[PDB]
């Protein structure tokens, strides 16, 4: 596909259809300019690595179907994709740095020990998985015929977050392999050994458009901090240093869960930094609190549903000063940090 | 005129005064860097097709005096203008990609073939627009001396949609040329022959900060569907699927009208995307329903006064399967596809 | 410090911490490309004068601790920080254009008779002060030892203006030497002879989130012009053109106050363009009015507390045609336009 | 044409032949990056005004074929090429700022008053021409039924400058249109009046290898200034300083003929500069003299066989003070300035 | 003086003459484009660290007057060029990274510390280094009221070295302050004292064009290098190794006099590369032996007048091993390696 041919799908397609046509072109900097109707219009500006107008390429090829929020796909270290491309809206850029049946000029020649990517939507995705060494392979239906673990039920759909597509629900179902030998899965036990259950998922909203989604939530976002922590008997949690955050003195205390961020963000307007932007289970903002003047550069927040933060902190026996517990969320073995003080996420 | 000189009338002037001085500067990439006060400021970021040095010159004598919408001289095909330079702040570039008598780097030699657009507010505009081949002549006062035909009352001011200057109503007349003759307005009848009466606009609404502009508009914001649908007897109309939307497959059905857009925004959360942004009586955008998780790739929006839009309808006895009916917004023919379900507007 | 160890410390530390590490990147045009977990991630975009290795260096050793706002030392005219670099998150770039024992690349060989900034939290920096020539000492701390006059009880913080650090006010005491001497503050009279008291500073507030913090400006924003005119007999003070500004004409009348602007963003969009932007005392605007169309190429605008403000006029004895008055503001005397009229500033 | 398919000819046919095929590119800067044997590989640096995938586009579309040298074309004032396009190696980029039929992004609408120039090669070019107000038309044959003026037996192939192609001399007819009308040439006259027969041509030679064409030139790069200038009673005609040039002051005296500066080059190192360059019947280089430390800012060459310049200079009566003589020079009136005793082609 | 003001002197001038007028430009990455006679030229392409706008100010402003060569400006520690600006054709970039009083955009606040270089051509000149506390003060003239010190008898001419001007033999004197003193020069003794009579300079030759000086030197340009070190009795001197260089290892032996890479140049192809280029006094190339496949990474050569450099080893009572020796060439004193064997100039 050439540069004026795929000019042209992003612009009478909306993105990759294998149509046919061209359109007038110019690469200027990180500028794509279309000649259309004798005007010229900048239809895509370049903020990935790669060249102008072959980053063009890959975004005008990008997936326009639902699919696993990346961050699920970054905890389970996807190398590339088979035959198809992700875009991070977040990342302002493409998913993998490598492409895979995709654009000759970007696709690898090989890919045999990376770890694979399959989309059971694409043809033959199936049965290049079955046959690769290390990857993963997801499906909307669940294969009664591999090994499978079913994952959140939400999913990235052009950058947005959805939890149902054409108001039926979001369902995926992951499978993997690795050193040529399926994941066995089972219903119980903890996904990795000691270094949990593998059901935990980090929730996926915005502070800009933050939403309570327990009744427990609601009760946070609402109820006086002395009030909810009563109702909840989190007596003995720290909660107030942890979740609610501390800013008397001039480093912010604890700020560590979301939905803590979003209720300060009602009174004082809290301006988050972040230099590395992408889907992650877990995010590094450099905060700073305009009504106290307190802040931190390197303060982790996740994003849990406050119900199951509540339980991970209450099966926590807290009696031994610096322990490391592990926290198995969006598939992956995340390491927290446990005095019996202070609660938070390791820069993992 | 230098470029400091230009660097200088930006900064002191807003725009291009034609007032004398200079200020010290650095073309770096796109960013056009003023010395002021010993300290470097970027003043100018080029997103343009032209050359830093010469795009900064440009927008420093942009049209800072209201004007039609730009869509309007699109639907017209205006290829340069006269002697004056607009700004699409939509585009965020130059209107025509083109320049006469306005920037020596990209003035063209010669436009007589060329349709040519000349305001009444120039001087030498009328005498100009008597003698060209094709071209478009404005002024905000009707001239008793040419045929002439009225716009919408309203317009771009520095980007900004206004209908009143200095709480004066906003009124424009338009004349035309074309292979030397003058076009004769007259008071009825189609602007276009078959392949109406020219008198249909788009309302140049932001979904962003949507407004209602009739009793009825308002009612459709605020009342069920069913309940709407009966007020107007537009039961037989297929409003649900063309102007609500339907967001029940993969597939967003419908949703046609910019109204209908804003009233999805007030309990879901729609993104649009568009490619190709600037002001054009239909748009083309990429549209993802947050709350369904259903979406379509090309999904074209119009912004019509409701009030136009069901009398568009009404006047069809669809009462034919697949009819393609034109219909003139904007002063120009745009056609919609009829089938007895939807009616949509074509990519024209 | 190397480029891959920048990136580190701006990745791990959220700025330059100085401690040791390495990641790849990549410098791709403005961009800068961090290598993270095999993905490519953009840490910072090049805004600024310089070439973008050396930016990142920069912005990585920004003032991540509290310090006066910007206008402020633009007023003083610092040429260049000793041992430190400031970041204008308006003006998205470097304060000065010079560093100083900062950045191998930038740093300047001689600043003696340029105008330095001495941080009194750095070490080091009152003992260069005391010898230099022509500079500012600050600090948050009045050292009963050194002449010093008090600033307004706000800060820039890492952009964001904060009255608080840690619930404890901001608290900043300047001293300045000029040809080898150190200014002599005194408790009355006026900063700057003839050409008041140097204790009026600027309220820094945003359009977007601007608040009254007084009784007045409460009452200016909640209350009918003619009501409130009256509540504190401005009767004879042209408030209207002035503060309140006229919208009838094509070109804005007087609407050179802040607040004013604020009020009117109420019923009316306002859209501000500003080519020159950082933090200045006096801003200078493209504004447009929406529901009127009426606009004014440059209009300065300066955000004084209303209550200020009402006793600059006051104490105004305006009974003389076009009289130009001083008024020192944010430590700098700054000249107003009055004619028995309009009350105007300068573009100084 | 798409980039790809512009690449693939470049590539295989060494030149635009219109076959089908992609090569996968980057276009990174002004460089044209073709993946090829999957080795990435640059096939073209821009260095043109054109964005790099535009001119790479230009380029590859470039005349294989002879052609008049660019100078003539320069001389006529030629505007654009009608369906054809032009390099000129020496400028090392297009020839004209614009096309016509040759490419969609630059390709203008309008060429009715421009000055066009039609190659009677291609097809429907004299159809052209005949109904065109100016340009010229150009045939390697005389075509009775035109007016015709034949040009120098010397062309520009792909940059060399050839006498014959395939052992066959060089021949080109030119035929000139102006305002409608086409000029009539006759045998004998000046083409230009009062402001000579136009039959005077550069000798198209390069000092570096330059070479004499004439027994005359010949005795000037052999024989001793005194000797040769007696051989031919060159005595009273300043040859000395005009043509051999005089080293022994800070700025060099005369040397306005080619043959003068390659001779010079055989004893001492003439180092020229030359910022403008391009095909031009006079040059203005900045010459220093490696042997004498003598130099000139603006220096004009024209290289005319010697034979032709000594009867210029007969043909002159100098016995007037400072007359400027016209000189028609490549089909144009160059003027020279002549006192009795320097005779120099002015920077016309 | 604007950009388009300096494309103007640049194209008329051939440099900056301060002459009024101005030329349509385009800056399009280190490209200047001027548009001449409509066509569109390239007439400077910016390869100094420098905005290209800015980069063509400083080159259109460079020195068109002899001076000394820069490799003794730099031996000199020059930090600075007062009022005017020096370009290094090697280099092809401007001097000094700073300017003084040339150009806005770059030109210093305080040069007070700094190294200054004043010439006495530039009115003022005499009168700022009789009051700087650092600097050198040249004159082609012998001031006897200044302590001076003669410098070599050739000179940089827009880059060619010559040592004439107008026939006249190129002379400059140097005078020299620092911590605001005078350097008294005086007729004897060493310029430096140990850590030598500072009258020997390097030639200035190039090896594509190198040329004997001497008798001596054509000697060895001519002679067997047995013949040759018998007729000077340079027996015990090592001269096979040091100056004729061995190239039977695989890294090449010796080989550090100009003079001794020209010679083998006669017979076998020696390929230099030298990534950091401007003009050194000893300069450190990557060479490799086209005919014996001989090479070294790092061998440092200097171009010294064969005969100086046989009193230079003369004068060495080599009865010392590892013996480090101080040899002051340009002014400056640089130290050589000496075993009792090889004899080479280290990497100072």
């Amino acid at each position: 596909s050439s540069l004026e041919n795929v000019v042209y799908n992003l612009v009478n397609a909306g993105h990759f259809d294998g149509r046919a046509g061209e359109l007038p072109c110019a690469v200027i900097g990180e500028k794509v300019i279309a000649k259309i109707q004798n005007e010229d219009v900048v239809v895509f500006k370049n903020n990935t690595p790669f060249p102008t107008n072959v980053a063009v390429e890959l975004f005008a090829k990008r997936s326009i179907r639902p699919h696993p929020e990346l961050k699920l796909f970054r905890n389970l270290n996807i190398d590339v994709c088979w035959s198809h491309v992700l875009w991070d809206y977040a990342k302002d850029s493409v998913f993998c740095s490598s492409t895979y049946k995709v654009c000759k000029y970007t696709d690898l020649q090989c890919i045999e020990s990376l770890n694979v990517l399959f989309d059971g939507r694409d043809n033959g995705a199936l049965e290049a998985f079955k046959k690769c060494r290390n990857g993963v392979y997801i499906n909307t239906t669940k294969i009664k015929s591999l090994s499978m673990i079913k994952g959140p039920q939400r999913a990235d759909l052009n950058g947005v977050v959805v939890e149902k597509v054409g108001d039926s629900d979001v369902e995926f179902w992951f499978a993997v392999r690795k050193d040529g030998d399926d994941v066995i899965f089972s219903r119980t036990g903890s996904l990795e050994p000691s270094h949990a259950r593998g059901t935990i998922f980090t929730q996926s909203r915005l502070l800009s458009s933050f939403t309570p989604r327990s009744e427990m939530e609601k009760d946070f976002m609402d109820l006086d901090d002395d009030v909810f922590i009563a109702k909840y008997s989190l007596q003995d949690y720290a909660f107030e240093h942890v979740v609610y955050g501390s800013f008397n003195q001039k480093i912010i205390g604890g700020l560590h869960l979301l939905i803590g961020l979003a209720r300060r963000q009602q009174k004082s307007n809290l301006v988050i930094q972040e230099f590395v932007t992408y889907d992650s289970s877990i995010h590094s903002y450099f905060i700073t609190d305009e009504n106290s003047g307190s802040s931190k550069s390197v303060c982790t927040v996740i994003d849990l549903l406050l119900d199951d933060f509540v339980d991970i902190v209450k099966s926590l026996n807290l009696k031994c000063v610096s322990k490391v517990v592990n926290v198995n969320v969006d598939f992956k073995d995340f390491q927290f940090m446990l005095w019996c003080n202070e609660e938070k996420v390791m820069t993992f």
